[PDB]
């Protein structure tokens, strides 16, 4: 197998509040956003990364049904999902920018073994580091 | 924003059983294995793509509490995650030797606007989507 990850999936709350908070307040861009029979397929990137798209994935119907809506929800407000880690030139930076925008967050900027990082959350609850390595 | 996304994480249920998984099924290697306080970081990845790893993160304690272990474990083995989308040059290829290998699908290839798409679940009930440029 040769392979790449094209795609990582985000499971949001809302499709309308993730793609505001994603191009808004982080400053990604749109990739997609098209509605193909019952699902809109939302895709947002970094600015001239092309090859990575993260796709705002609705936890609601019909793709989930009612229990586990009920309890994947739960779960994601609760911030269980850490959807990684981003990599950017300055950590302290970025978060001051953030910061700025209203992103709020987990973990503030501090010194680590080889580089600066933060944690933040994003409009559903979900989990990202921000390294600087 | 100037980023890059280095490391995607994938809940699972248990470590030892996910790096077989993604070594011996997926062909993808070991990127780090260390021990950083209780927790195992294990991360992976496919060989040709250097500079992203997925982070293979336990779903228990210590980082979960007992209640959310559970809740999240359930949802897990339900195939609640879907992880993204690995792109191969040719997904019927690629289907035909992870099936021999032993790799559960529950969606056979199919041809779509982009190109020709399968899905697969890892070890835990995580959901991949292979896909192609093929028309």
């Amino acid at each position: 197998m040769r392979a790449r990850l094209s795609h990582v999936t985000i499971p949001v709350l809302d499709q309308d509040s993730a793609k505001a908070f994603y191009t808004e307040k982080l400053g990604f861009e749109v990739r997609n956003d098209m509605t193909i029979g019952e699902l809109r397929w939302l895709t947002v990137g970094p600015k001239d990364e092309p090859e990575v798209e993260m796709v705002l994935r609705k936890v609601g119907p019909p793709e989930y049904d009612e229990e586990t809506t009920a309890h994947f929800r739960d779960l994601i407000a609760k911030g269980v999902i850490g959807v990684g880690v981003l990599h950017v030139e300055n950590t302290r930076a970025t978060y001051e920018r953030l910061r700025q925008a209203g992103v709020t967050f987990v973990q503030e900027p501090v010194k680590r073994p080889f580089g600066t990082e933060a944690v933040f959350r994003d409009d559903s609850g979900n989990w990202f580091s921000l390294n600087d390595s």
